[PDB]
């Protein structure tokens, strides 16, 4: 576990980070993708290796002993309000097991279906209470990556209120 267990937000590329493993927001299918899944392709490319998980679901693959975790939120375009919300709770907890499964003291993790699965609705909050709920009884210090100044600073925020 980490000494003093926290949560930071970083504005930069999630390839880049500095914690023990890392957290892909996946497609189903293992495939390359786009955005923060491309950026992982080109990073950990063997970490694709028999990666296709469902919805809701997280799988963990190596890269070298580098561990990346295939988490796969709902597309909000195919799901109702209320599956996707339902889904990509599920898909934060099951990061939660891996994450204690894996001993890690620190993990990067993304913000799931925010991007191009955000079905064009600003779910900043939504995804990051997800997170909270699942990751706030690990002890890893959690690092959120996030590419906008405005999701930075509200990221952030969010984190003090608590503190
Ligand atoms: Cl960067
Ligand atoms: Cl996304
Ligand atoms: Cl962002």
């Amino acid at each position: 576990g980490a000494m003093a267990p926290s949560y930071r937000v970083k504005r930069m590329d999630i390839a880049k980070n500095d914690e023990e493993c890392v957290v892909n927001a996946a497609n189903p299918r293992g495939l390359p993708g786009d955005g923060v899944c491309k950026a992982v392709y080109k990073k950990w490319p063997e970490s694709f290796k028999n990666s296709a998980t469902p919805v809701g679901t997280a799988k963990t693959v190596m890269c070298g002993t580098y561990p990346v975790i295939h988490a796969v939120g709902p597309n909000f375009s195919n799901y109702t309000e209320s599956e996707g919300d339902r889904e990509l709770a599920a898909a934060y907890r099951e990061v939660a097991k891996e994450v204690t499964r894996l001993g890690v003291n620190s993990v990067a993790i993304p913000l799931l279906s925010t991007g191009v699965y955000s079905g064009g609705k600003d779910r900043l909050t939504q995804s990051l209470n997800h997170l909270f709920t699942a990751m706030d009884s690990t002890d890893a210090d959690v690092v959120i990556y996030c590419r906008d100044k405005e999701w930075e600073k509200k990221i952030s925020e969010a984190i003090q209120m608590r503190t």
